[PDB]
């Protein structure tokens, strides 16, 4: 079946390094959790608070070995009084046969809190 | 097959009451038209024009029972002059076999217009 | 399988006659590249920089032939620094197993640079 994987991670600051390296990990722990091949993936979404403007957090994926066919674009989530900020989100695609109690979404950083 | 479920409502006043309530019967009534179960759904991203800002429209799904899993995330709507205003519309990915021109979309509130 | 295909776009006025055109164009491209069907999209995401504001792209979709029941919505594309501006993305949703690596993706204007 095709089923959703969330996740979300917080960055200190604005800045290209930043961004991508917790975007990169954030994506690490989905893959090692979910067990998720490259080709599995149907597609990914990625989202950030309107505080985040220093790089597309899309460009960490092609820098995952075999990942660079996985289409992905991102969006500016809402903004919400009291929202978390400096916040990245993932909602991933795959085709699974894990059902969707058992799917590990993953928070990480300051995220641990949504 | 799977395919895409489309809503929308209005809001009269940008408050977590009128956005949660508003939101709430429009999943509601998608789910009854369409005989949706939680477990069917892929996922589901929920939109807001840029004038709301109490509260993510997604906090509504806390209460449909049995919908704990079904992964959601919001994004902001693009600001169209003369679009819209105060406007909630959702897309939800759902597994079914019901042909595509008998999706049943929901429109209500002033966006019935759309 | 179902994949994502993507899409981007730029117009040099931010006016309905030339988002709708410039979009409209996209679409034609991708379907005759990856010989889509209606029947077969699952959904569609079109998204906007926050420069245009004359027209939802969206509304592209009615001139294409039988369209009229795939579900699309818009969002907003984040603002990052050194990105493209007055550019249309799309994020389009099909049944298909073309394997991933042979999926078509199509930019097209000022976006043949990615």
């Amino acid at each position: 079946m095709i089923r959703g994987i969330r996740g979300a991670t917080t960055v200190e600051r604005d800045t290209e390094e930043e961004i991508l390296q917790k975007t990169k990990q954030l994506l690490e722990k989905i893959i090692e959790e979910n067990h998720t091949k490259p080709e599995d993936v149907v597609q990914m979404l990625l989202s950030a608070t309107p505080d985040l403007h220093a790089v597309f957090p899309a460009k960490a994926v092609r820098e995952l070995s075999g990942w660079q066919y996985v289409p992905v674009t991102c969006m500016q989530e809402m903004d919400v009084t009291g929202g978390l900020k400096k916040c990245i989100r993932v909602m991933m695609t795959v085709q699974t046969d894990v059902p969707q109690d058992q799917i590990r979404h993953v928070y990480l950083e300051k995220a641990v809190v949504l």
